[PDB]
């Protein structure tokens, strides 16, 4: 199954990793913990940020231009970026925010970081439906040395009932 | 020993209750079932926004200005305010700010409520030092139908070690 995993300021705001606060180390190790040996799909703002594939797994860039680095797979559509992850029991969507809105119908699972923070932003993370989201995980953490917010994993699944 | 309970926005922001999001009714329940039947200090400026003492314990206003409210106990002095609690297992500092501050050093305990919203607002809870507090207890909480914000309960205690 399909599952969208995000950091998320306050007011649902989301942004590129190299920037503060979405520097979090704990969403960084959290990110990996939850990535690990899956197929990532991403859109072309966040792969032109990473700059490079994310290590031992499929990496596929949904994009309507052309591919431009043959490291990763390009798709042009939804079904096709799926299709491309082959037979696996979970896809992570990785951003960024298009990527999210296009993804969200079909997801099936929410890996949330809820960062107590404010942050200037366009771009937000899906309007998600309390009402078809159940909420099984949460896990909140206070500020520390090498966390500047405190910050609150959460996890849901859709309520297909 | 002497607690300090206070709901806070992002960056620690504090306000009174009557206004949104300080409004969540959950946190309302948090705190009638954190402070029942125990004495609740508190400042002038809370007293005149409450307009009424909080039934069943004793109500202490901490204020240089003589009372004006024979419902309730005024005392000058943070002593003074210790000392009208009596014997008793637990005393409850339900704000503000300069109440907070003024009782965070003889403070054990911390009841905060970390509410996932942005506000304007002037006063601050104060910037307890993160090393001499232990976080004990969080409990994360989804937006809902009554709760307009995420949020999280949290108790701390003081590290004397
Ligand atoms: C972790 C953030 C993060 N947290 C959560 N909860 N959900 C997410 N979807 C992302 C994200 C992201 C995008 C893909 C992104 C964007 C970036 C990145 C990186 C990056 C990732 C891993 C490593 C390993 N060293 C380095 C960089 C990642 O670097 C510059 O822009
Ligand atoms: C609950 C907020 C709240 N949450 C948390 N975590 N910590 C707190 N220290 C307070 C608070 C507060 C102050 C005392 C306050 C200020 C107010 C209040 C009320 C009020 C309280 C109970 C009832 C019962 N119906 C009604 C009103 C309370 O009403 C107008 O201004």
């Amino acid at each position: 199954m399909i599952s969208l995993i995000a950091a998320l300021a306050v007011d649902r705001v989301i942004g590129m990793e190299n920037a503060m606060p979405w520097n979090l180390p704990a969403d960084l190790a959290w990110f990996k913990r939850n990535t690990l040996d899956k197929p990532v799909i991403m859109g072309r703002h966040t792969w032109e940020s990473i700059g490079r594939p994310l290590p031992g797994r499929k990496n596929i860039i949904l994009s309507s231009q052309p591919g431009t680095d043959d490291r990763v797979t390009w798709v042009k559509s939804v079904d096709e970026a799926i299709a491309a992850c082959g037979d696996v029991p979970e896809i992570m969507v990785i951003g960024g925010g298009r990527v999210y809105e296009q993804f969200l119908p079909k997801a099936q699972k929410l890996y949330l970081t809820h960062i107590d923070a404010e942050v200037e932003g366009d771009t937000h993370f899906p309007d998600y439906e309390p009402d078809d989201w159940e909420s099984v995980f949460s896990e909140f953490h206070d500020a520390d040395a090498q966390n500047s917010h405190s910050y609150c994993f959460e996890i849901l699944e859709r309520r297909l009932e």
